[PDB]
């Protein structure tokens, strides 16, 4: 019987999954710093996990991972990792989702609020609008090193690869 | 001849070491038309004056003693003689034909917005410029469109065609 025992949420992007964490697959980009509660997917979306007392009660629930392997330091590795919740009256929920290392982490550009996401060049210190546009929502390759202009960070992105994005000259403002 | 005044010109500030003389100019339907100062069809400013002689550069008065000219429908030709005298009361005239052509200028469409973005490219890479035009503006194109990201632009210029070969201004092409 199911109904008195705790529910396993989680959230991609901010909005909540309507199917079950048990069974998920994800994407995990080597070198991420991976917690099983709350994790960055290989496009730069922030996944979060949680619980409540029971389908009926929102309620916080206590979850902690049971079986977490994870090692990020490797490409073409799987791990399983085990979740489980616990109610008040002690009953108790379990998810497994399996988590795949690949090669790159991309980010994910919110407009937060608009669809349009400006870009700009720098030259010398001088930052001047690019023509080149993003959507809300565009998946881009990242550089490292961020630079700072009359007092606001810029980051050096590319849609083709992380190696690009270190000389692409086309720059967002970092968020 | 060497007493006589010496008809000069000047072309977009240069002068000019060809005689006025057996010149051919076009010049836009609608335009604005004086036979001793005016703007060619590409928009380069013709100057004519003249001088007391061939070794006195001294000022000498230059008029239009026929000029037939009317601007008001392409595919027409016109001749302009000018007359320049001098102190002495010594005479030389030039003769110049003008064709009346339709716009060497092309007409910028919104396609909806009132205003028209325009761009600077740096080898590969397109800036936003802060020059915009208005739909229906009228601009010079260069010959020459450029391709950046599968996108066509064209280099204009609402100064001259020349201009438009270097103004570093550009617009998306259609
Ligand atoms: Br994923
Ligand atoms: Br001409
Ligand atoms: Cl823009
Ligand atoms: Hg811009």
């Amino acid at each position: 019987d199911t109904t008195q025992n705790p529910q396993i949420n989680w959230t991609k992007g901010g909005q909540a999954q309507s199917s079950s964490l048990n069974g998920q697959v994800f994407q995990v980009a080597v070198g991420s710093n991976f917690n099983p509660l709350n994790f960055t997917n290989s496009n730069g979306e922030n996944i979060i996990v949680s619980a409540q007392q029971s389908k009926n009660n929102t309620t916080f629930a206590s979850i902690e991972a049971t079986s977490n392997p994870v090692n990020t330091s490797e490409a073409g590795r799987y791990y399983n990792v085990t979740l489980t919740a616990t109610g008040n009256t002690g009953k108790k929920t379990t998810a497994t989702y399996t988590v795949l290392i690949t090669s790159s982490q991309k980010q994910t550009l919110y407009g937060n609020g608009e669809s349009t996401i400006s870009t700009y060049s720098i030259y010398g210190n001088n930052v001047l609008c690019n023509s080149t546009t993003f959507k809300d929502g565009d998946q881009v390759y990242v550089s490292d090193q961020t630079k700072t202009v009359g007092g606001v960070s810029y980051s050096q992105v590319s849609p083709k690869s992380k190696n690009d994005a270190n000389s692409s000259n086309i720059w967002v403002k970092t968020s």
